[PDB]
């Protein structure tokens, strides 16, 4: 348990019912306090949403789309994976939310870059660009051990146990050169008989390391991004729906626009607008999840220092778009099931569906990009989006990539109400950040932007415990 | 689509209703001919098996396990892992089979023998995979700066392959390792101020010479990259698939063939089945049966074809499963699926790709081969638990050895029909491979054995189509 038993009647809102705030309400309300959560969307969990047919959405430029993916098929439009050190996971099993594996790493899946070599553009998979990567690498490291050049640093048997490796991990010849591997993959597959399948020739090392085809290599490293990963089993959104099933709807408002947060002699008063009409709330403390750049727009009572603060984690560029194939060409010719492709396009990157698979239609992420390279996203229509999307996805996987489309559908998360950002990025640990973690009184802040784990749901429910831990000693003293 | 109806009365008996003799069957059935499969055994997939409760084997040596799994778990006795450019996928679409493998973790264990503080260690891939590609970068990097690569770098492809260092390696700016995020932390990264604690790297010499980097190749594999897959529910779900569209009414299960001979009108089988000696006759003759028990039949080969048989060796592998009553892998460890790896004699332990968050689960304790499982082959059930949970509680500690509810254990070796895991061929195409890729009359062989992907399901359906194809040539005239 978070906390125990709260002695006596105390009452909190909770302003958003995104991550931090639903695990907030959920927390507080197992140890016995009063909570009303307010959301503005008509759906829980924020920036985790997942787009569905009969999905409906206006954007800021008041663009409205209008999802009409095939029953079953969705895609994540904001979060959709989760390392296995997340307490995401934890709040899975608490809340009987079934997980899949999510492929983050697939060797099957295209790399494709411009550069001043004949790669330019050209598509390759990771299992042919690692391994000539690697086989250039270990030859490179090895020639150099054999030379004497590691001598000061390397004793006799170190380089012995150096090359050894250095064979294996590169796929050596027995006289310590690259020349090919088996781990590029086979351009007929190998079969019975003498049905042997064809190798993949290697690039030569000046093309392997003058067209940067391993740049995206160490993102298999990452710490929350390593292989094994997971996802909810239909969508990333049911952790948030099963939050509300147990926190109870009679306990949140959706459609509930707070407009005011102030300070007052009997507790925090908040008001909001839902259904159009005016509603107003006073708890003992409050919770404001919503985020920084759009708490300033509130009319409040927030000293100018913590205004000033909150300016400081400024809104990030991010989007997606999915689009719904009437035939899972992916897997059938490509042999791709599950992971994503990368480019340097705008683009970005095309993930593959995790579910369905061997069915007869499927919803790829045709782009998720961030930064600069979602700013060329932002601003077009969504049709433009999608043209966009399909002639550079068609330069990646070819043709096919055009063929079969039954529908399609775009987030861009700056364009979005209730969010206008992806996630925070802070101004130059800094001192606004500090500053947002203490109380204004009676008013607490709490979501991912508070944490070290910026743009993961983890961020958010680790704000939300410390905030709740943190009422629940002020309340005891 | 393999092949498009045949014209008139033909028949085939098919000797094994394994992977082999189930695709031949199935393809022939649907070109038109008339099939009966004799199968030994009273399950359909040969060293394709699932254990679960109920199961009961009677081994070579005469001990009888019972299986008593809790209902809906289990694991893979043969095959469980299918790479994406198998046919095994394709049977799967056609057949209706749900698929879902996690062959690569960064959390599960390595942990080897060698003459430093490292020895009989368990350290994680992620951590191991950090300092290995941390200290191989910075001496890469070493090399590069040094000149030592001068005459096969230019200076742009120094600056590039150092850039790449840099980043896959995490070294500092001055070009060192010097620990990353990236092995992982002794205490997660929070919210607030709670950024948590990385793990320390290990020394450079302690590194190379402790081999913790002897298994990384193994990610790269053609066969076992990820993304990997497995059958929902057990691998020999393909194989129920198979016998419920072949019909039972073409299945004999539990006869046992004693003899095949080519005869004036096909070719003659005889098999005991309740009991009672039985007789059929088929025009053509499909044997799927392990090359080295072909010969114990009567049969009327050529002495050459004989000798061919006994080239396939026969080899030694098996597996042993745990279930255990709490999923301490993935509520202690933070590991979902994959698998840790020691030079042990257990060789691996691999966690479960199915019912993640749950109460209860199975491990294979062991999976290993050659003189690892020679080392558990003559040993009872009860002390191949034993020995497989003495070796895994020194790579995961006492929480290996409690809650253990129930266990079952296959070595192939020892088991009635198959009597080898797989085969290796004498002098590996060689001849006797050649030789038996040849019809005898009117006799065929079919089997993983005589592909190029022996040990692979793909291997024993590429052979049925293979020989289907040829049959169906041959009758087309
Ligand atoms: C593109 C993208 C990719 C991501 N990738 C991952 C990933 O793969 N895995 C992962 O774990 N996380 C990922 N995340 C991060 C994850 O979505 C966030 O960490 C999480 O949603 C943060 O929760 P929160 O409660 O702090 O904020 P939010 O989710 O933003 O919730 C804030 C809530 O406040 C509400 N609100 C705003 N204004 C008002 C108002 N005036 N009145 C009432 N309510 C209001 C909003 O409607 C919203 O529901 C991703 C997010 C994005 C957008
Ligand atoms: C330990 C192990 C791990 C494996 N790992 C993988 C993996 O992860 N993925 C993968 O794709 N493959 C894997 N395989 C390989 C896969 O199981 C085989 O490739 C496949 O089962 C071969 O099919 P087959 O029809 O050639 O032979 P078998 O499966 O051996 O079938 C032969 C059939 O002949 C029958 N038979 C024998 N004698 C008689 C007789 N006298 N009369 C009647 N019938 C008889 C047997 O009962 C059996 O059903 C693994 C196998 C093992 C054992």
């Amino acid at each position: 348990d978070l906390i125990g038993k709260v002695k006596g009647s105390h009452s909190v809102v909770v302003l958003g019912g995104g991550p931090a705030g639903l695990c907030s309400a959920f927390e507080l309300q197992k140890a016995g306090y009063k909570v009303t959560v307010l959301e503005a969307r008509t759906r829980p969990g924020g920036r985790v949403w997942t787009a569905r047919g009969g999905s409906e959405e206006t954007d800021l430029s008041g663009e409205t789309q209008k999802c009409t993916f095939s029953e079953g098929h969705f895609y994540n439009v904001g979060a959709t994976r989760i390392p296995q050190s997340h307490i995401t996971l934890d709040y899975c099993r608490e809340l009987g939310v079934e997980i899949q594996g999510f492929g983050n790493q697939n060797a099957n899946t295209f790399v494709n870059y411009q550069s001043d070599t004949s790669l330019s553009g050209q598509s390759v998979t990771y299992r042919a660009a690692k391994a000539d990567t690697f086989g250039y690498m270990s030859e490179l490291l090895k020639k150099a051990t054999d030379q004497g050049a590691l001598d000061q640093v390397l004793s006799r048997e170190d380089k012995d146990a150096l090359s050894e490796f250095l064979s294996d991990f590169g796929d050596l010849s027995d006289d310590g050169r690259y020349l090919g591997s088996s781990r590029r993959g086979y351009d007929s597959e190998p079969g019975a008989g003498l049905n042997f399948g064809t190798e993949k020739k290697p690039f030569a090392m000046q093309e392997v390391i003058r067209s940067g085809i391993g740049r995206n290599f160490s993102f298999d490293f990452g710490y929350d991004q390593a292989m094994m990963m997971f996802t909810p089993v239909g969508g990333m959104d049911r952790i948030y729906y099963a939050f509300q099933d147990r926190i109870g709807t009679d306990n949140i408002v959706f459609g509930a626009e707070v407009t005011s947060m102030k300070n007052v002699s009997e507790g925090v008063t908040v008001e909001y607008t839902a259904g159009g009409s005016k509603k107003s709330i006073t708890a003992d403390y409050a919770i404001c999840t919503i985020p920084p750049h759009l708490v300033g727009r509130l009319q409040n009572n927030l000293p100018g220092d913590v205004l000033t603060a909150l300016k400081a984690a400024k809104p990030s560029s991010s989007g997606k778009l999915g689009i719904e194939y009437s035939r899972r060409w992916w897997e059938t010719e490509d042999r791709i099931y599950g992971g994503a492709s990368n480019t340097d396009k705008d683009i970005s990157q095309i993930m593959f569906p995790y579910d369905h698979y061997n069915s007869d239609r499927g919803v790829v992420v045709a782009y998720y990009s961030s930064g600069k390279r979602q700013e060329a996203f932002e601003s077009l229509t969504h049709r433009q989006r999608l043209a966009k999307a399909i002639a550079e996805g068609s330069e990646i996987h070819g043709e096919k990539y055009t063929r079969d489309i039954s529908s399609s559908f775009s987030g861009s998360w700056r364009r979005t109400k209730y969010s206008e950002s992806a996630w925070a990025n802070w101004a130059g640990a800094t001192p606004e950040y500090e500053k947002l973690l203490e109380p204004v009184d009676k008013i607490y802040f709490a979501g991912d932007h508070l944490s070290n784990a910026i743009a993961w749901q983890h961020g958010a429910l680790t704000s939300a415990r410390d905030v709740v831990t943190h009422i629940h000693e002020r309340v005891a003293q």
